């Protein structure tokens, strides 16, 4: 079972395909997804249903890679669907780092197609963690001929920040006097505009501050924040003398 | 128009190519991109200046991904360059999570080309944010053949920055006694060697100090970073006696 | 030579690639990996060991990109493998923002091949920092025909890192009195489940306590980390009365 939610990365063109060998240009890994069908007219041939090796032998594979961590929940393959091909077993392989490649578990040999057409689906837990994987047949009917999918977690929420820092400090005496909640607000621009409106994490890299009966008071606040910058609002109550705060801030914007 | 510095996508090979039918190999998407042209030579076929699909229907489509998000800004179209088809009409479909598909624009239908070179270009107003986006034919003169470019904004220098993390504190009792301004350095290396110079943001995490006459005096900062690490340099000064204190760090480098 | 421990580009499957024209669809880019080898049967072409262009003049190239920010610290270029076909010298250009390109080395021409399968590399010094690179033919012997790979640097285990964000307080007064070490804890909820553990960076943004005889003494540690949340453990020592404390957290999420 393809699990729900998932990724069709084929059909989304998320990855780049590279076989070992092709019987011909018209027998590429561009027709190898899963489900592909072209002209039924048997006067001009447009392709086959699937991709082709030339080369018959335990040696042929399918590599299917980029850039990003992919976590592939599951795989599915098909036989070839104007010839009686298919792939009746192969083995897997995969890399994450694209230097070290491993045997998905250990070397498992993987019960493929019997058919042209018949889907068969293998499900990965936990999922595999790769920036390529390859597909490596090892028996086949009649030649090496494949369709298939590859099933991947859709990306979370969060991912892809973009993030501006920087300092910020009372820089003068505004809270080191009064009495009661005293508050002081220093409006930060970020450098450049964020398209999307920031979270912002701010921390105390400095105080200096008095007492007050042995009681310390100070607080930092963001607050107002928009895609153009945010106001750090320094805080201090009943009599505390805040001389000096000052904040790093990360903000982070995603989606 | 096309917008001025924009990214021009199958000129730079950035997106995969998938189209729903081929008419054969020798009319495949690795021959759409806008203004592709190959041997004039009428005695030998390299291919058409085109992606021509194989079956001819309303049902064709060129699908264009990748892992990243794109902000689209801009289309352009243009007919076969080697025989007289186009593609007059066509919608958009796109997709950000690569599971749910929109129509774009509910389903617009573009007036596209009426010749072989001349270009028509879409502009998107708000920018499509698609990893994937697919044009779909529906109207055609002769054949489902055409050539195309996609544009979309350059990559701002704030995105995915590297990070790495850690703590430093005093460790033990330098600040602790002696009067005025007064300093000890931790020299911080990063788990790893950064390729370019980071920034480094800290907060403290801990405070263990005495008052001089009610007044508290600490402060913490990051200086003379390198792609190796860093020195958090830890200030007292008045008569404070600063037991220890630490921070967190942050260290973010961008575009890279 | 090849630097120990790089990445094959091609190989891995890690780029696209555009050429300028091909023969056919048999002499295409898919063929153009270094080392490239298909059936050696006479009686049936199954594409040549290589890529080709069609027209042949000094304007001919394969572009390879992706999204990405690569380092490559070499290529490396062959023949023909199967016809006395190759290219004898080369340029290359790149683009970091896929906007600008560049000449490599202000357009050296460098020297390649000399037969078929001798691979010939080039280093370096410093890498190519590029999301899109081109080969540039220059001459060629017969025709222009070759096979490639290029090399990058391994990903740094610190990049994509992904980051959420938030706040946590003691929101009451289970510090404010006792004596001893006292410590209460928070249980944080991240607002998205990560997909592995994340680190965790604290800073204060508040406090709220009595001195001990003068001495000031407060700790947050962030605990029990998992995909879902962590604990903030806020810490207060000797006899001081802590009536609140507010942290703001970084969690970090590393190689996902
Ligand atoms: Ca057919
Ligand atoms: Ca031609
Ligand atoms: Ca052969
Ligand atoms: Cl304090
Ligand atoms: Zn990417």
């Amino acid at each position: 079972s393809v699990p729900a939610g998932s990724v069709s990365c084929l059909a989304n063109a998320l990855l780049n395909l590279r076989s070992s060998t092709d019987y011909n240009a018209d027998h590429g890994v561009k027709n190898s997804i899963l489900n592909f069908s072209n002209s039924k007219d048997a006067s001009r041939f447009d392709g086959s249903e699937s991709w082709s090796s030339s080369v018959l032998d335990k040696n042929q594979f399918i590599v299917a890679g980029s850039d990003s961590v992919k976590h592939f929940v599951a795989i599915s393959t098909q036989g070839r669907g104007d010839h009686d091909q298919w792939v009746t077993s192969y083995k897997l392989r995969y890399t994450l780092d694209n230097v070290n490649w491993v045997e998905y578990n250990n070397g498992e040999i993987i019960n493929a197609n019997k058919d042209r057409n018949s889907i068969v689906t293998i499900n990965f837990n936990p999922p595999i963690k790769a920036r390529s994987i390859a597909i490596h047949p090892q028996t086949y009917n009649n030649h090496i001929s494949l369709r298939w999918e590859l099933y991947a977690l859709p990306v979370k929420s969060y991912s892809n920040p973009s993030v501006q820092v920087g300092e910020v400090s009372i820089g003068d005496r505004s809270l080191n006097s009064g009495t009661g909640s005293r508050t002081i607000v220093r409006h930060v621009k970020f450098p450049v505009e964020f398209l999307s409106v920031p979270i912002v994490s701010i921390g105390c890299k400095k105080v200096d501050a008095h007492t007050d009966n042995g009681q310390m008071r100070w607080e930092g606040k963001s607050e107002n924040i928009t895609t153009k910058g945010f106001d750090l609002t320094f805080i201090t109550w009943g009599n505390n003398a805040v001389y000096d705060l000052t904040f790093d801030y990360v903000a982070v914007e995603f989606n």
